[PDB]
Formats: C-alpha cells, structure tokens, sequence
C-alpha cells in the first residue's frame, strides 16, 4: 500500500466516526511519530481556525487536498450552508481525501474537483454554481500560486473582502506569489509566522567496533 493509505488506515483504527477534530489528531499524530507527510499540520492549522473564524466565509475554494487534513479542518468550522470546494488532480489523493471527508461526516459540507486547478478554475462559476469567494486556500505546488491567483482574478471569482491564504510562503517557499501579493496595491498582506509541522525527525548514530579480519 501507500502513505496515504496507510494514513487513512490509522484514522479508520483509531479515530472517532462523525468527529472532524479526532480525524485531524489521528492525521496529527500518526504524521508526528511515524511517517511524514504534506498536510498544513496542527501549529499552521490553528492559525487557519482564528482566520476562519473571524471571516466566517460561505465559500471557501482550497487549492490541493492530497488526504483531506486541511479539508477536515477547515469544513469543521463551517457554518450551515456553507460550502468548501476543493481540487485535487491526482486521483489516488482525491480518493483518500473523500473517505476521509466521510469517515469525518463533513461529505455534506465539502466537494471534490478532480484536476488541475488550471483547468477547473474557469469551470467554476458554471459548474458549481459560483459568484466570488469568500477565501481560498493555496497550498498546491508552489510554482501555481501565483499563476492562479490571477487566473482567479481573471475569471471574476475575487470580490473586495476575498481572503486568500498560503501556505509555505518560507519553506519549500513561493518567491514569485509573495512578491507579487505585497508589492500589489491590490492585496494587503499580513504574514503569520510558525513552523513546518512534522519535523521531529529520527536520525541516530552507528557505533560499529571492529573484530578483526
Ligand atoms: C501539500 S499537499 C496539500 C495538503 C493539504 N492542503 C492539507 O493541508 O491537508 C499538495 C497537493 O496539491 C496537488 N496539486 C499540485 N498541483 C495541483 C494543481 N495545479 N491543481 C490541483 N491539485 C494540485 C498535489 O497532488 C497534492 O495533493
Ligand atoms: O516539502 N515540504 O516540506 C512541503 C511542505 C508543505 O506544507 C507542502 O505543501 C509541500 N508541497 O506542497 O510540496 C511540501
Ligand atoms: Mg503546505
């Protein structure tokens, strides 16, 4: 199997049906101590739950699932009627993220776009029933933060008012996305400063005493 089955294996084992915030502590901890992995985690997570708590948006788009952490994390904090959509292009994710949307009993709440964002940008007002967002979520490869912010822009999805949220705007980092959104008249940015999450990493020592030939 994968990484992210085994992922979504700890969650099915050992977290609580129907409770987003024991899904995410599963998610936490098996990424913590055993494997690590590309969620947001728990330090950047608690910064996007007094975000959203403060914007209480109605519709929220996410760039990039991968298993559906920041998914659950977010959609938990929802108010009725709210929507979270969120692309993911490769399949093998966006399967894991939709069982564990269920698992986490917020499949109601939230809906999976499956491909780029490149291409399903343009598609939403359409498709989904679109007029602006409220905020998104970027957090897909970095080198597409800034093209699609202005393909968002483009498309007409941005209104006064609409958060947009990074991640990893340090490390890996996104130079090209940041530069822009501070030098533009267009954004006023604030930054909040953490820490990469699931970086207690094992490393050890060989002792190694020769015997002779
Ligand atoms: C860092 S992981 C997302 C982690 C997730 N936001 C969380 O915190 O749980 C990055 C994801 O973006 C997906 N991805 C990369 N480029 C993409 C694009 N242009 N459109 C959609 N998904 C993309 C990758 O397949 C990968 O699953
Ligand atoms: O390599 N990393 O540490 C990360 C961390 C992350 O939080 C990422 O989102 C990432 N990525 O999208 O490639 C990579
Ligand atoms: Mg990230």
């Amino acid at each position: 199997d994968t990484k992210e089955q085994r992922i979504l294996r700890y969650v099915q084992q050992n977290a609580k049906p129907g409770d987003p915030q024991s899904v995410l502590e599963a998610i936490d901890t098996y990424c913590t101590q055993k494997e690590w992995a590309m969620n947001v985690g728990d330090a950047k997570g608690q910064i996007m739950d007094a975000v959203i708590r403060e914007y209480s948006p109605s519709l929220v788009l996410e760039l990039g699932a991968y298993c559906g952490y920041s998914a659950v994390r977010m959609a938990r904090l929802l108010q009725p009627g709210a929507r979270l959509l969120t692309m993911e292009m490769n399949p093998d994710y966006a399967a894991i993220t939709q069982q564990m949307l269920n698992f986490a009993g917020l499949q109601d709440k939230v809906t999976i776009l499956n491909g780029a964002s490149q291409d399903l940008i343009p598609q939403l007002k359409k498709k989904y029933d679109v007029d602006t967002l409220d905020m998104v979520f970027l957090d897909h490869w970095k080198d597409r933060y800034l093209p699609d912010t202005l393909l968002l822009e483009k498309c007409g999805l941005l209104r006064k008012g609409t958060v947009l949220l990074a991640d990893n705007v340090i490390v890996p980092g996104t130079p090209d996305f940041l530069a822009y959104v501070r030098g533009s008249s267009s954004f006023e940015c604030t930054h909040y400063s953490s820490y990469l999450e699931y970086m207690k990493v094992v490393d050890g020592l060989e002792k190694a005493i020769y015997q002779g030939p």
